């Protein structure tokens, strides 16, 4: 079922056991249009594997459906069993973890977020506050013109020693229509809410691919999302 040496590592592996269901809240607001987003779907942490259905629910999304992937769920990486002990963000479950973004999009404006990722009974929570300033009105993203679609990358995970957290910085390069790319460099944070004792990894990476989809039977604007996430980059074991 599962059986770890260490009791830290069994605790946080066995509320990931089977499929989690998974409930995504975002309040938007990018040069003050404001927008509400909502997912559903399930997260496999055995497969790495997260199926989710995203609607915008005030409407048309003024930016990107893209350009939201990172961030609309990390606990449901699979860490390989060698690896289970640098797996934080399991660790800093059920009580949860804040995590903090700015996506800065060149020659563009700033994505801030801040999300709080928790369980709520069987559900994991993925709670986000998004503002969005200094957007060109005749850019790629207030413009629409990045193309529908998400390219394979390898993201390196840091501890923040003092903040009992974890750090990252790395680029996501969008596709535009035109055959250019839009670059945007994510810095991220990430702090437990709990008081108890989480664990803090060796320096590692994520390897995550996405696939973007619609419904055909969904008039709603939307996004279709099949992310997997499996960690890597230590050897011993």
């Amino acid at each position: 079922h599962h059986h770890h040496t260490d009791p830290m590592v069994s605790k946080g592996e066995e509320l990931f056991t089977g499929v989690v269901p998974i409930l995504v809240e975002l309040d938007g607001d990018v040069n003050g249009h404001k927008f509400s987003v909502s997912g559903e779907g399930e997260g496999d942490a055995t497969y790495g594997k997260l199926t989710l259905k995203f609607i915008c629910t005030t409407g048309k999304l003024p930016v990107p459906w893209p350009t939201l992937v990172t961030t609309l769920v990390l606990c449901f990486s699979r860490y390989p069993d060698h690896m289970k002990q640098h797996d934080f963000f399991k660790s800093a479950m059920p009580e949860g973890y804040v995590q903090e973004r700015t996506i800065f999009f060149k020659d563009d404006g700033n994505y801030k977020t801040r999300a709080e990722v928790k369980f709520e009974g069987d559900t994991l929570v993925n709670r986000i506050e998004l503002k969005g300033i200094d957007f060109k009105e005749d850019g790629n993203i207030l413009g629409h013109k990045l193309e529908y679609n998400y390219n394979s990358h390898n993201v390196y995970i840091m501890a923040d020693k003092q903040k009992n957290g974890i750090k990252s910085n790395f680029k996501i390069r969008h596709n535009i229509e035109d055959g250019s790319v839009q670059l945007a460099d994510h810095y991220q944070q990430n702090t437990p809410i709990g008081d108890g004792p989480v664990l803090l990894p060796d320096n590692h990476y994520l390897s995550t691919q996405s696939k973007l989809s619609k419904d055909p039977n969904e008039k709603r604007d939307h996004m279709v999302l099949l992310e997997f996430v499996t960690a890597a980059g230590i050897t011993l074991g």
